[PDB]
């Protein structure tokens, strides 16, 4: 297995991608602490993984439970290796426009301490731990962090300032701690409650690649990322993850629809 | 004169790069509304240029204070042809690990307030009459926005963030207002943080910073958001992304610039 | 005006974009020398503009003939400030599995020879001049030189490479010559020997401006990186001047086509 | 054993990081053909691997040698699933006002021809057999194609044009066969020039270029190659640029990294 010894922390790991890399990690022979807000989900996922995971309640907008999973994940496996900051909410793509005035506020605060400060955060609550093991970070972005229309201005501004992140820590952790970017997109699937596209238009208009990959799909980029050995040399690196969406033609997704018979095989 | 005609709206306005495009845009004909929180330094503007330059003291931060700045815009001028949300906070160049815990929640608040937020809000407040003109929003951006090490994480994602705020606001407001960054740098202007917050200055570290191995005035800056205000000029540029830098991103790795010998090289 | 008393040097100034950009700067003010291969529209060009631009028939794949026009224009006119290396062909978008392996080594010799070769000779030719006057070179890209099918591989990969040159010559020639580049695209408009969108497309789905922009409306971002006192501060700069192709959302260009009735303005 | 029953074609593979990938594709159980000009490293990876990595002597500038060594694999191994154009030269780093005028042209060509055109005609020669495999191309790029000072103009200049092959070709070649870059940095291989063209060691410069701060064995850059050869891991990725240079685009202004003082800064 590509990760057996291995100690990741994974937060918003209850639910969609990061609980598929919980999935993916853990058969990889990693050993998981997960934060996230569902007691229920959580402890159906360390009975899932018996040994192999544990899970910390808590808010991931809060440095103190952001620490909380940094002691947790050191007490049950006794170092991390790599940590994801993964959990964010979306913006239903809603349009600046659409923000109504009394909301924009409130909702700005939601969503930016969330998918900013909670990065932020568990980095700063992980930083010995990475230290001492000279591990990594990967943070999940998003499309939304490369390109328009996967999010309104707040989600959009969210997964551009990831990006910051992974700039910025980088450099700031450099030597001693590795901080890459994992911009996935294109996949199945939440938004602040101060808020409130068809297969076809998706095939053909935004994803070259021609098909919605199952959320699975997406975990192997994170175990490169996590491998002991394979990715060394990479820190600011930046992996667009989406299906093609920033190489994506004009009039249609793909230039390449022909060429099976176009090259007669 | 380049602007006869237009009005300008500028956030951040009463000082550093903020001031010096007050002064440039009225010195190209336009009219500019200010929104800026020093009093005595929209009077020394509003003095400066009579009635071509309105200001109105606000926080950048609140949406109805930036309501009130396009409002007054309207009421000097009758339009708004330009917006620049301009007004930003940095960070001391705080690293991670160098913000304190019981500090970081209200820095990050008082910095992504005031450098998104407050972006946002300015959009929202002049959208109207930027929707009415045809116009342009010319944000500010940084180095920052771009590259490391010219903030800490807090200023770094704010101005990454703003990035964000080009791409996203091109696409959603066209096709009628255009949306662009300027990204400015080596401007040494001086950083002002958040109270929460409680590093080698400029020329001391030149060399290994800027490639045209000089430290640009401030007017200097000026003439990027000159040509994003010039509707005969910048009509096909939306989402686009001016770093302004004196080349901070692509400096070489011993020194900044590769061409110190070129000149003896070259003879004359 | 603009650029009085200002000398520029445009390759492929003769027709399309680099005519108009002759005809902006000497109605800017400026004198300009022009390298192309036509000497008839040279000649007429010179005659439009009497004594305020300079015509120089040549080879862009030439060094001896980038350097005779930069020597042709110190003669006429005393010195070069703005270097607009300019002359480019497409390789009609065609693609990989379409170009014939009988013509693909001389193809890509013609639209590398030009488009890329082309610009190393004339900056190498004006060199001199440029660190003589302090000056710059403003280097015409295109949208393919950033994202796809806006060309064949062969057309893609030299504006891609264009912005190599704008980057590595604005290290190697600072402190002295400032480098940047203007990406046009959406604009009216061939390719070489080897080698042989709708509006409503185009302004649908590939620009968010929603029309096309006359090649006039082209010629300010090169006034402004021209212009004596406004672009000090910049060098490797890249400005994307294309309606908003980077920016173009997935189902449709723009995002706003309703905000005047949303907005009652 | 990740990449069990694949199929490699790489171009350069006979030394350098190509013969790292060669190693570590048929560690992972790949079989793998290699097209190289030196026939005597070709033999030296046949016996090493014995018949699970086949060579063909050729020049990758010749579409025919291209084609011969795709035909060669198919006959080796049946099928194609992952090309890697890998074969480069460099420039010496020579600076445009350092290339003389009667070598100019020829060092061009040369440097094109391996660098850009090399990397056309290996995807031509494979196209075939790659979309019957619904495979994949992972072009070596460079920090050369990113950043300044990773090579003179002429080498820049093709490290840049193989982004745009990546980004034209993931759309081309869509929706069958996946194409992305990767970018190593901080190699330290023998960069070979062109005869037509006639620095500082990477150790001497370590603290201005890697924030990493260390020098990578040759081995330790195979691993992003061998991601985007495994079908079951990377298949949402095409158009995709992975910088993998010990962090050149994010080092500092000062030093390379900004974490001199974080250990003694957190205790332990």
């Amino acid at each position: 297995m590509k990760l057996t010894g291995e100690v990741a922390l994974i937060t918003g790991g209850a639910s969609g991608l990061g609980r598929a890399l919980v999935d993916r990690f853990v058969a990889e022979g990693a050993r998981v602490a997960v934060l996230d807000k569902s007691a229920e989900r959580l402890r159906e996922l360390e009975v899932a993984h018996g040994g192999n995971a544990v899970g910390v309640v808590g808010d991931v907008r809060s440095l103190q439970d952001q620490k909380r999973a940094a002691e947790r994940c050191l007490a049950a496996f006794g170092k991390i290796d790599t940590l994801i900051p993964n959990a964010g909410i979306w913006d239903y793509s809603t349009a600046l426009a659409d923000l109504p005035e009394d909301k924009i506020d409130a909702a700005f605060d939601d969503i930016f301490h969330v998918n900013v400060k909670g990065y932020i955060h568990a980095v700063k609550a992980c930083l010995p731990a990475l230290v001492s093991s000279r591990g990594s970070v990967v943070f999940t972005i998003s499309n939304a962090g490369f390109y328009p229309n996967g999010g309104g201005p707040l989600y959009t501004a969210t997964k551009h300032a990831v990006v910051g992140l992974v700039r910025q820590m980088a450099f700031e952790l450099a030597p001693h701690v590795r901080v890459n970017g994992v911009a996935p997109g294109g996949m199945n699937t939440r938004g602040p409650s101060s808020l409130g596209v068809p297969l076809a238009d998706m095939l053909k208009s935004v994803l070259p690649i021609g098909r919605m990959p199952a959320l699975e799909e997406y975990t192997g980029a994170y175990v490169f990322f996590a491998t002991r050995g394979d990715s060394l040399p990479a820190t600011g690196a930046l992996l667009n993850y989406d299906g093609g969406m920033g190489v994506r033609g004009f009039l249609t997704a793909a230039g390449g629809a022909d060429l099976p018979e176009k090259l007669n095989i």
